[PDB]
């Protein structure tokens, strides 16, 4: 018995691999995966078969590649016995007779042939597959890949990288100490809530996203996704001020890159005009809810109405005035506010500016901090802020990384939006800075979904995620509140459809 | 062949067992412990054979345990035929003939006796070790368990427990697919740094902590010591307002039980009186380091002088006026400050009595948040705050939990003083509100370490870490800010020998 695999990179959607004898892309990173993935080997005095079509043959123009062996699949091709690193068969299964025989290959690999590939997983010779998924669909394809049959499940999925714009990932698909475990068991047997790891219970397969995929998560959408999970999973029912209860732990944390990629929700379609929007909406310092509706912006509608101000205990407030909150504390801290009609300039505390001037005359400072929590504000807020802290550090290869602290995320609606947000902050503050996109953590207080989005975030949790697309400036601006909405370029977002979920009032 | 565990209960440090022909100790938990890891089995035909000494044989009362076969050595005791479960043997050697023979026996357990312990181990019997380390040691032994030989390793080690106010571990030692390894490490060869994983590369053998305890990390001060190890391996050497450069990280987080313990450093002798006084400095809200000075702690002393003062531009400021530091924000929050002298009571938003007060009049709240960065006053402080914003929860079964963001993080001298200084905190708002301490979580955005406490924190990570102390108050208070260090009790706290580390001023 001897290992077969197949190596494939193939479109995310309809798994094109080809067009007119040749690729649809030019990914350097790709093949270069494919050569040390067909490379790679334990035994010095072996080497690696590689079976493919006789067009796949044809197109790298019938020429060998170093330290392997080339089978070609033809029913034309002549049995060459002058190159000792090319060989032709006429039948793939007759291809297969290196288990039995030539004990100088250690590993076979499908290297290309829809064709090939079909009739490779029809007669079941495939033990692993190598799929590298591109992000481009809106081009022509003739050769696909066939779909993976139910025998074979993921079992690993890479972060997604970007190559002239381009986003893509690595997966790989398979064919399918008991002391500490059980010990650990046991103190969970004797000790209840009071043993922490009970209190922190892995997700179930049922509410787990892709629970074939163990060692393997890789993909920074899993972030997300594993917390959606554990909230579902030790979620405590509590109360709150409005009506509708939620699942909540406290204590948690998500990781995203943002330097191959952009953190942007493939496995649900995110407004991203609207937090583009909102964003730039801050960055002004504008507390006016209108010029949002305008817009047609309507995420500060239900804490903006005129029945849930007086609610508040601010009757006096306009129709949409929604107060000292983000962006005033931004441009203007502890500045006395009126209305969201009165001119604030140059009055308060701008943090923004002190900001930007401190990230590019002082880089490796400690104190970039942005917050937007002030206590004797608080109370002429429409809405106390969630996304309350950030912090940003220029690393020595001049990247700009961001932490945001969350004291309260609603992981059905605010959570993708904060993430998003922030994510667009952080390249705005880096491309006005001089530097380039880095890591962004997200660390959450009160963690909670609400009652009303378990069907749809279950939902949700039963989608395969796909890589994340790339955000891209079309000018460079000289200040940070000249970005518009047609300088946004999001290239490769090919998303689930879309989930309609309610906001708690 | 058959599998062999030891399973004994010793003190932490003398490793001693028992006390006149008694344990010294009465732990219910360890005893039922010890019960479901002697009934753990997979054969129901089967039973597990436990090896005693004659003496532990007596201390049992002379009476079977139920759904086990109790062994017991001895030269007196008559081969009694009569009791089907105990049978006794002349020697230990010769006692292990549940290999060789009577296969209704699954598992070999021994159980008990420094006689037994010491030939057990001698002569090379024991697959595994189920230690109990216990945190007493102001006692008196008479009956020890022998040293480990450097033949097993540990590969577990529990989080503490409590039980009647003392603080045990459960540890475990030894007698010592490749697909996705090889398909990450070929992608962290063609992607460089591009790669995330690469940025945050698993620490080597020679800087991780107790290297051959891999999956059984459960300890939460391996939270701690493993983030040493990751800034240690991963940390960029970069400079900052002092002449000592440091290597960093950003974006981490440690998480701590305090339910059955108290996250203090065991690797590391910490000035817990130090960390109180100064906390109780903070909730007095009193800037005045001589207050702190004059009852002997110079954590401040630093920071306070006259010649740092005048350097970052505060020379008009007296000897040791820290200026609107922390406590002063926690208790008059946007409060002009003038000197030290001044009396600011009733003047700014007292942060800290409302927090109280919505804790225990509305615990579900969201807006639990206690912050110390003020814009408007972060030039007149002497150092702006590091440990910046925290979150207070309160659970269901009436705990209390806490969050805590660090802008900067030093991990040789600030971090342990943070994490107890936040812990107690925690159970001081606990006590005062009517909860319980329940976890701490503390998210850390410039994890660093100075480069003159490299010997020193790398000499702390050759320690095995041992069982986390208890901390009880003597009394109740009915305000937070009666809190006296003759109040606080600390039990079983036997650490690590103080290691000597240098201030940054
Ligand atoms: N993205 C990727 O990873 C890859 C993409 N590609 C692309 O896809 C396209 C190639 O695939 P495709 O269009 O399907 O052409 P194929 O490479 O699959 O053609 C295979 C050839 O092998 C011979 N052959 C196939 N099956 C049999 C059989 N059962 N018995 C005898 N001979 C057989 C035939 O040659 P004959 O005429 O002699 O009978 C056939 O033309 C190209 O555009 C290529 O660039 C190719 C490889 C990898
Ligand atoms: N913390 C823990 O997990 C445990 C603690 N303990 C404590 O340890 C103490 C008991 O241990 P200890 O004092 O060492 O006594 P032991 O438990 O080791 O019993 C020793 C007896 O076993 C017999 N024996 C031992 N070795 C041999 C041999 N090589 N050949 C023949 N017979 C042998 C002898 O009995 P004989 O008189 O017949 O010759 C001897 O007196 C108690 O205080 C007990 O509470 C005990 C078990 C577990
Ligand atoms: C047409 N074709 C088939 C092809 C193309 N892309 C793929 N991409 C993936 N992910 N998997 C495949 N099996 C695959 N196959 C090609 C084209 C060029 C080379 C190639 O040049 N390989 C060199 C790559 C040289 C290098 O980058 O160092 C090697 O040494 O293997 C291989 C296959
Ligand atoms: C004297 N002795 C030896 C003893 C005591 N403490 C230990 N503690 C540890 N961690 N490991 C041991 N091997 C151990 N052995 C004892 C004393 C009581 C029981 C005992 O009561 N066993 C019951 C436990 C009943 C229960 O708590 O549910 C059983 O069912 O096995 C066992 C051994
Ligand atoms: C400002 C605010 N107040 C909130 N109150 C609760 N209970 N939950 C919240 O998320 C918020 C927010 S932020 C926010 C972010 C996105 C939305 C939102 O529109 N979510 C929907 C629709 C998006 C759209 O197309 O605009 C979604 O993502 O599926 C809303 Cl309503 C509020
Ligand atoms: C207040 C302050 N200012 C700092 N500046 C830098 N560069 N780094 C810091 O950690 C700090 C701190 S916090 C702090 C906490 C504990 C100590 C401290 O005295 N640690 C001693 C033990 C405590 C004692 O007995 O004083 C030690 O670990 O050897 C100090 Cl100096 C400062
Ligand atoms: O960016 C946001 N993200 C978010 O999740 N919320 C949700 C969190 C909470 O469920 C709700 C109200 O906040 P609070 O918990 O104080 O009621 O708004 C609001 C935002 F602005
Ligand atoms: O509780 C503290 N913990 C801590 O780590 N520091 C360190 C962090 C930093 O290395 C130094 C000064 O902070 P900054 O980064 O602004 O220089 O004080 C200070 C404290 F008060």
């Amino acid at each position: 018995e001897k290992n077969v695999s197949i190596v494939v990179a193939a479109s995310v959607l309809s798994s094109g691999i080809g067009i007119n004898g040749q690729l649809p892309w030019s990914i350097s990173e790709d093949l270069k995966f494919f050569s040390k993935i067909t490379n790679n080997k334990c035994d010095s005095n072996k080497k690696n078969a590689l079976i493919m079509g006789r067009k796949t043959w044809d197109s790298i123009g019938r020429r060998p590649l170093k330290n392997r062996i080339i089978v070609v699949i033809s029913s034309s091709l002549p049995q060459d016995e002058a190159d000792p690193n090319v060989v032709v068969f006429r039948n793939l299964e007759d291809s297969i007779e290196n288990l039995m025989n030539d004990d100088s290959i250690e590993n076979i690999f499908v290297c290309g042939g829809e064709s090939i590939y079909r009739d490779a997983l029809k007669d079941n010779f495939v033990d692993r597959i190598y799929l590298t998924r591109v992000a481009l669909e809106d081009i022509e394809f003739d050769t696909y890949f066939p779909e993976i049959p139910e025998t074979f499940l993921p079992v690993y999925m890479s972060q997604t990288f970007c190559t002239k714009n381009i986003s893509y990932d690595f997966m790989i698909f398979e064919k399918q100490l008991k002391s500490i475990d059980d010990t650990v068991d046991l103190l969970g047997e004797i000790f209840g809530i009071r043993k922490m790891g009970n209190r922190h219970k892995f997700p179930k397969e049922e509410i787990y996203n892709t629970p074939s995929i163990r060692f393997g998560r890789e993909h920074y959408e899993f972030q997300y996704l594993d917390l959606l999970s554990r909230v579902l999973e030790n979620g405590a029912y509590r109360e709150n001020r409005t009506g509708i209860s939620t699942y909540s732990i406290f204590g948690q944390m998500m990781r995203f890159d943002m330097r191959e990629s952009f953190p942007l929700l493939t496995t649900k379609k995110v407004a991203i005009r609207s937090i583009f929007e909102e964003l730039i909406w801050f960055i002004k310092g504008d507390t006016n809810g209108n010029h949002l509706i305008e817009k047609k912006v309507y995420i500060w509608s239900g804490n903006g109405s005129k029945e849930y101000l007086e609610r508040i205990g601010l009757g006096h407030r306009e129709e949409n005035d929604l107060g000292p909150i983000y962006g005033f504390q931004w441009r203007h801290y502890n500045g006395e506010y009126k209305t969201m009609h009165d001119d604030y300039t140059g009055v308060g505390v701008d943090q923004l500016a002190k900001l930007i001037e401190t990230l590019k005359n002082n880089p490796k400072d400690r104190r970039h901090i942005l917050t937007a929590w002030n206590p004797s504000a608080l109370s002429q807020m429409a809405l106390p802020p969630c996304h309350v802290l950030s912090q940003y550090y220029v690393t020595n290869d001049n990247c700009l990384s961001c932490n945001l602290y969350q004291r309260s995320c609603d992981l059905g609606l605010g959570s993708p939006f904060n993430i998003a947000s922030y994510a667009i902050l952080t390249m705005m503050l880096a491309q006005v800075c001089g530097y380039e996109p880095g890591e962004l953590a997200i660390f959450i207080g009160d963690a909670h979904i609400y009652e009303n989005h378990l069907t749809q975030l279950k939902e949700q949790l039963s989608r395969t995620p796909r890589p994340f697309p790339q955000l891209k400036f079309k000018r460079k601006v000289e200040n940070i509140e000249d970005f518009k909405w047609e300088d946004i370029e999001l290239i490769g977002y090919y998303p689930y459809p879309t989930i309609k979920m309610d906001m708690a009032v």
